[PDB]
């Protein structure tokens, strides 16, 4: 069986003194499309295979490709993938609750390096060997997430530095903790990172947040990210402020809102500012389909 | 929810003296898939965006990617578009009625150059930033057209060259009327072109038409085309005459027939003489799914 | 009509000695989706088109993108097919049935180079302007395959080598026959190749082959392939020797086994010998969807 899902997103995008010559405010655009294959099993094991077509406004070429396949094998609630994985320390919950706008960025979000899912081609040939192993374990509330990720899997190992991430998450109605840790993140020796968060859900509107990062080698440093948000309906509202280590740096923070239009149809905004005092503001719509 | 849609078609493509060691006749092919993705809310507004997968013989590398991204809201008749849109001057009706043959072409479409819906991915990089918005608004009978193309909507707007179109078209059971004008074409400025036509359907199986043009920039200068088709059946006879401005131009016509051997196949032909004494026929089959 | 359908797969490789500073054991993985579209008639002629997106470790930007199109006609059993089309020398029975391992590999297979279905594009230009007709016919039990492939289409004939190929297949409940000839194959001048090929279903559960190749220019000569196969209700064995002209080359051999895990789901491994002497052997497994 072969299954098609995806998404459309656009809206205006503005990064103020964005450069000489350079319009502060474009309409970025994104559209993407998953195509998914799978073969179940009378014996419960399931099989599947994945492949993303996704173009962005700006992308080279005013073309679209696909990307490098990811495979898997899932057996009771324990999945194995193999290819372009989905890595721990991506995929660990909590991590990018901060984000916000049609865009969802956030400079909240960890400022370190490290492997994540390719979504689109790589024309630098940098991505032609790479594969990972990933395995993820739900056993109730908690969740397990394992990546090994070999940036070329041709060449003798010993030459190469290759990735490996641990996660866990665990959540009942109202509190959720989440910790990860990944050793030779993106394949840069001694890029140890690691992130540890809670989210409380003060009541069934709001919940806060507080991310703590380890950005390894990163000119960030230590990071702490402590956000919110609350539902009044339709109408979500967040916000967040974030600290890096770096001297000298500002105190990053944003304020958007987000508006259910109808089912799979979300309205988002948001105007942040960055550690190096860079103002950027987006409104824009997602539309899944 | 995502369809695909699209059409083959094949058949063969013949030029009188094409070039020098080349063979005058080929087999001309082309294979169109189109990826639609929409989001329909109970709100009456529907979303969508779509991708188009276009291959034709002779491409480079023997391959096919997609295009980018096209993006609409529709709403009450009105639809508004972002990216790859379709423009005015090309959407317009009457415009392409001449055309014959299972290429659909003809010698007597307007000499000009202006924006379009791009098929396919651009090599060169010029349709990297390139984007457009457009608004079609149909009135019963009538049909407005509304684009405005920014060919790199990074740089600061002074620099570029935009193109705005506007047309409309109107029609009863019997007579057609339309017409359109686009400034700075193509993005080239001074580039200013217009249509007018008109089409008498002067029967239940037959209409003729008259379609004018100005031309622009373009070396054509104006230009007149005379067309009309009849239906016998299953078979559909057409012809047309086109002069342009341009010194010393040959008086360009063309012959043709369709047949609709199906639902959805559509066998055609047809023998054709340009401006410069250009022969070409061309015989084959479209089939849609 | 459009219709998906295609396959994942993935493994363990292993050559010995594979290269220096290269790893012996890698994990080759493919990814298999093909588009069909078609349109059926009342008349009961159907048409079709079909694309193809293969991915496999190692590719190339780590992407995926379409081939070059292959259109088709049938009719009463006959089918006429152009652009991509499928040769005679590749569709005929009997001749890659020594093939075994999850890369359904055969060092038995033909020594020799031909034109056959492309499945990718091509970075060389080379394939730009191939275009074949290839014309198959289903007369109860024998199977005709006929097939064109023009390497260039647009250049003048006399200058480019074409390649013409037939091949017939005739099978009963126990016995098959098959036999191929093409001159020119791959569009190389005098490389004319041949095949014959035998088998006998000895049992329900098992078959033993031979197939004979002339090989054309190829450096191996002449070849002779004995192959077997014996299923033990869902695992099958198989086993193969072959044997070249080329002087001082080895035999070759190989032996393995599938294991039919599920509908659409098979395990398969093998460890073969090369005329060079070449250790190579793999594990792994195929889900269709
Ligand atoms: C300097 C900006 C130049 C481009 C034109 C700006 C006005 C564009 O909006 C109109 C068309 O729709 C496309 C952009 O999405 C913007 C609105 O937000 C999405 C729906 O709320
Ligand atoms: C095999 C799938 C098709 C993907 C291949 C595209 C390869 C294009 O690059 C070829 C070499 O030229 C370099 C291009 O510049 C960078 C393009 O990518 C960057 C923006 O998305
Ligand atoms: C010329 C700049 C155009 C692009 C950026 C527009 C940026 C402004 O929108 C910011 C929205 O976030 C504001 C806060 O939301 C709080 C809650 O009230 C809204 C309830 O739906
Ligand atoms: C100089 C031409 C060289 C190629 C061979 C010409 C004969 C080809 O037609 C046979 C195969 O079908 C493919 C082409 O489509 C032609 C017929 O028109 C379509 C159906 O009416
Ligand atoms: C990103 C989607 C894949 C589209 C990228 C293909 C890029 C290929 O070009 C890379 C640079 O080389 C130049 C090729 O020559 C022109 C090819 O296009 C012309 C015929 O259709
Ligand atoms: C060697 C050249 C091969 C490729 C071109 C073939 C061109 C000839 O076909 C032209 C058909 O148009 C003729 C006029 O149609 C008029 C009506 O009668 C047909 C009714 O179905
Ligand atoms: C030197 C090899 C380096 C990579 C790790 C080897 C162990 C890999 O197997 C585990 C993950 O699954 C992916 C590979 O498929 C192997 C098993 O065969 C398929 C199912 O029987
Ligand atoms: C038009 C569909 C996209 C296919 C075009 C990809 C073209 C990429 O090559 C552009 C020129 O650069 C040469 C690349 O090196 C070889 C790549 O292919 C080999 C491995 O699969
Ligand atoms: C370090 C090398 C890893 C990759 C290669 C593994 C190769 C070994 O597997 C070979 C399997 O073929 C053996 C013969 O099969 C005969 C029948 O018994 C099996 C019944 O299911």
């Amino acid at each position: 069986e072969i299954s098609l899902n995806g998404y459309g997103r656009f809206g205006l995008q503005y990064v103020e003194d964005r450069g000489v010559g350079l319009e502060d405010t474009i309409i970025s655009s994104r559209l993407r499309i998953n195509i998914v294959g799978t073969t179940e099993t009378d014996q419960g094991v399931t099989f599947g295979a994945k492949l993303r077509m996704q173009w962005d406004d700006g992308d080279a070429f005013a073309g679209t490709a696909g990307n490098a396949a990811q495979f898997w094998t899932s057996y009771n609630g324990v999945t194995v993938s193999v290819g372009n994985v989905d890595t721990a320390f991506d995929s660990v919950a909590l991590t990018y609750d901060s984000e916000m706008g049609y865009e969802a960025s956030s400079f909240g979000d960890a400022q370190s390096s490290f492997f994540a899912y390719n979504s689109k081609y790589d024309a630098s040939g940098a991505l032609d060997n790479y594969n990972g192993i990933a395995v993820t374990y739900s056993i109730s509330g908690v969740n397990l997430y394992l990546s090994y990720v070999d940036p070329d899997q041709t060449v003798d190992s010993s030459l190469v530095t290759e990735e490996f991430g641990i996660a866990a998450d665990w959540s009942n109605d109202m509190i959720s903790l989440a910790a990860a840790y990944t050793t030779d993140a993106g394949g840069i020796v001694d890029n140890d990172i690691a992130f540890v968060g809670a989210a409380y859900k003060f009541n069934d509107a709001g919940t806060v947040g507080l991310n703590w990062y380890d950005n390894g080698l990163s000119t960030a440093g230590d990071q702490v990210t402590l956000y919110g948000n609350y539902a009044f309906g339709a109408t979500t509202v967040r916000a967040y402020v974030s600290d890096i280590d770096r001297a000298g740096a500002d105190t990053a923070y944003g304020i958007g809102a987000d508006y259910q239009f109808a089912e799979g149809v979300k309205v988002s905004g948001s105007v942040q500012s960055g550690f190096a005092n860079e103002t950027v503001a987006d409104v824009g719509v997602r539309f899944d389909f």
